[PDB]
């Protein structure tokens, strides 16, 4: 055979990074949540970031809220623990 070509350029570009799908996901600050979204739903209350799920205030137990947990903490001499002789 018999045949020739020109042209080529250098070139010095860094590996590209791993392109991601999503743009920015916020994640919920609700006890036993593990959901995020798009934008994020901070309260002005607590100034914090939640789920549309868990926007409301009650909803995510805001702190601020003028309510308290209808459960104390558990205050009881345990039973049945300790060596037992025989
Ligand atoms: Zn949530
Ligand atoms: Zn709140």
């Amino acid at each position: 055979g018999s045949s020739g070509s020109s042209g080529c350029s250098e070139v010095n570009v860094v590996k590209e990074r791993p392109k991601t799908d999503e743009h920015k996901s916020y994640s919920c600050s609700f006890k036993g949540c593990t959901d995020v979204e798009l934008v994020a739903v901070i309260c002005p209350y607590c100034e914090k970031n939640f789920c549309l799920r868990h926007r409301h205030q009650s909803d995510h137990d805001c702190e601020k809220l003028e309510v308290a947990k209808p459960r104390m903490a558990a205050t009881q001499k345990l039973v049945r623990s300790g060596p037992s002789s025989g």
